[PDB]
């Protein structure tokens, strides 16, 4: 029967020590650890978990040695408590930076932020999935512990006078919670809802690690740099298991018996599609992934079909306008150096940007799934063709707009002069033309052409310096632009030029716009933060979110209707055409080429 022992973090290190014998000090054989903290396991599975404080990670690996796996990459600024829910096969974690305690599969999988409002700082973190209910330590404010159904559900405050607490242990069997006050000094315990409190021990220089096992309370001390232990009621029989062993993070005893219990999920996962979490009334509620709704079946899950897509230097975002007002995700993609540009196609569900380090245009699914590279050239801003399935982009050290099939291959120029310098670009397949900005020496345009380069004119002289962003609306029949140096939003009509200046006042650098449903979102790199404007019945100009660094783009994203795009006559196997497909006055098709091409005789191909 195997036999319980120690785990300890200290610097990139993870070891066991055997209980009952206290030796065999070996280290879980893990590479590419910088900074361990917060640590768990699975029995069953035989994996361990941790946290990397430095690299702001949390992965995890057999015990074995390894099937190591980087479980959450993402959106962690200090990540703090950590903990497996090992019947529901759920990983539970606290974000000090972000204030927010959050949910996935133990693989990573389905992530959702369960608590984000009202939280100062959460650090320690337990679980009681058999009972279903989570318990965590605030630091910010009046330091509090506090309790919630694991759904983030039914939430209370539980303890509510205590100081800055970091070893949250439950003890399942005597049923007791057991703290370490930082401030106080002190090991502290009391029942499962915050009462018959007791000091365990006192004497205590710098207690900070705790757990509990048998009849024993376990604590690390970074005074005499020591892990010690004592009896968990009284307090005495105080010995030392290790001793100079400085900065020792987290401690934990690995045992079956300390992950026994039952509840509806640990069977067939509560036959919810995504994840099972545990409550205390009704033993389980299926739940979703970030901006993920529950159907009516109350088991399955849908993704958000219109949503909002915002980049920066580092990042892609994604927000959602939610009912509770749900958070920001920062989408899990690989490899982003300096994001200058994004697009999404609603067909294949993909996300398409341009890095301006190492020149390329990159695409992927917003879980950072289908990693492919179009385009490998100083690409400056794309626009997808949903319906021929064609990126159009500019060029910067060419100056020509060139169209990509999206699986990369070419498809050609359509659109190249020795005075043109093409460089905001935002496409119109519906009618057929293409809009874009003309940043030529001293003497800035907006333009507008057919999609295949012809049909050429300029729609705007004056009132321009350097015009950075353009977006569309096919429906009200408007376009949208704004300008850097003027710092100013306007809006004019499709094919016309009503020229509107809508918002002109409070701006320092625009670089980017969209229109939502009936709003015109943009983007201040200065002023770092998203503004939006209604279209209607106007309800005013209104703050969407501040404290965004370096934001590069942003672009919206909506339902598409199958039955409506099937409709468009040049997805209908682009038209039959070669290469450039056209739509046209009563509404029907014609072909065309890019520049080193012409139309031949059958006025189908190239
Ligand atoms: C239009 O885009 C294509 C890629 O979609 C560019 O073609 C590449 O050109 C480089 C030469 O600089 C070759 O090494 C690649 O093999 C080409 N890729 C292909 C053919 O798929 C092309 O340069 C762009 N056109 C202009 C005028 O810049
Ligand atoms: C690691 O552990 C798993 C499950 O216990 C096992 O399938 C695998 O063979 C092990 N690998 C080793 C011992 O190299
Ligand atoms: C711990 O102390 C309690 C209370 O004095 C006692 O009942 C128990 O036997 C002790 N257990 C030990 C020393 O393992
Ligand atoms: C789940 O859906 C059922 C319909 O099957 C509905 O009656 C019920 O209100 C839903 N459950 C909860 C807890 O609201």
């Amino acid at each position: 029967v195997p036999e319980a022992f120690l785990l300890f973090s200290r610097r990139a290190d993870i070891r066991r020590i055997s209980l009952e014998t206290n030796n065999n000090n070996v280290a879980i054989p893990l590479t590419g650890v910088k900074e361990a903290s917060a640590l768990d396991f699975d029995v069953t599975d035989n994996r361990i978990y941790w946290t990397d404080i430095s690299l702001k990670t949390i992965s995890r690996a057999f015990m074995n040695g390894s099937a190591l796996e980087h479980v959450v990459e993402f959106g962690l600024d200090y990540p703090e408590g950590m903990a497996v829910d090992w019947l529901g096969k759920n990983l539970y974690w606290a974000d000090t930076g972000t204030n927010r305690i959050e949910v996935s599969k133990l693989d990573g999988q389905h992530r959702q932020v369960l608590v984000w409002k009202d939280l100062d700082s959460p650090r320690a973190l337990a679980l009681d999935p058999a009972e279903g209910f989570m318990y965590w330590t605030e630091w910010g404010g009046k330091p509090k512990i506090d309790r919630a159904a694991m759904d983030g559900s039914e939430r209370t405050t539980l303890v509510p006078n205590v100081g800055r607490a970091n070893g949250l242990t439950i003890d399942y069997a005597k049923r007791r919670l057991y703290w370490t006050d930082l401030d106080t000094n002190l090991i502290e315990s009391s029942n499962m809802l915050g009462l018959n409190r007791e000091v365990i021990a006192d004497d205590l220089p710098h207690p900070f690690g705790l757990t509990q096992y048998q009849d024993y309370i376990y604590w690390t001390d970074w005074s005499r740099r020591s892990i010690e232990r004592a009896n968990k009621t009284s307090g005495q029989n105080r010995t030392i298991i290790q001793g100079h062993l400085d900065y020792v993070m987290d401690i934990l005893v690995f045992h079956s018996s300390r992950q026994s219990g039952w509840n509806e999920c640990a069977s067939s996962n509560g036959h919810c599609s995504h994840l099972c979490l545990a409550v205390p009334v009704g033993g389980f509620v299926c739940g979703c992934p970030a901006h993920y709704s529950l159907n009516a079946d109350n088991r399955t899950c849908s993704a958000p079909t219109t949503f909002l897509l915002f980049s920066q230097k580092s990042a892609i975002n994604r927000m959602v306008i939610d009912e509770q007002q749900s958070p920001d995700i920062i989408l899990p993609i690989h490899s982003l150096r300096n994001v200058r540009a994004i697009d999404y196609d609603p067909l294949d569900k993909q996300l398409y940007w341009i890095d301006s380090r190492q020149n390329m245009i990159r695409k992927a699914q917003e879980d950072g799934s289908q990693g492919f590279t179009v385009v490998v050239i100083q690409p400056y801003d794309l626009s997808i063709d949903i319906y021929s399935r064609y990126i159009y982009w500019t060029c910067e050290a060419t100056n020509v707009i060139n169209v990509t099939r999206l699986d990369g291959r070419s498809v050609g120029v359509v659109l190249k002069g020795e005075q043109d310098r093409p460089r905001a670009i935002v496409v119109n397949p519906e009618k057929g033309y293409m809009y874009f900005t003309n940043l030529q020496e001293r003497s800035p345009k907006i333009e507008r052409a057919a999609l295949d380069g012809t049909e050429r004119e300029v729609l705007f002289f004056s009132g321009l310096s350097k015009p950075i962003a353009l977006a569309l609306d096919s429906r009200l029949g408007k376009l949208f632009w704004a300008d850097s140096d003027l710092r100013r939003i306007e809006s004019s009509d499709l094919s016309g030029a009503n020229r509107i200046v809508l918002e002109d006042s409070n701006i320092l650098q625009p670089v980017g716009l969209t229109v939502f449903e009936n709003w015109l979102y943009w983007i201040d790199k200065q002023q770092q933060m998203i503004e939006k404007i209604d279209m209607t019945g106007r309800e005013g100009r209104t703050k969407v979110q501040a404290r965004i660094a370096q934001l590069s783009d942003i672009h919206a994203v909506k339902e598409l209707n199958l039955q409506e795009y099937r409709q468009h006559p040049c997805a209908q196997d682009n038209g039959g055409c070669s290469h450039i497909c056209l739509v046209k006055g009563d509404g029907t098709t014609r072909c065309s080429c890019p520049m080193h091409l012409v139309l031949l005789q059958d006025e189908l191909s190239c």
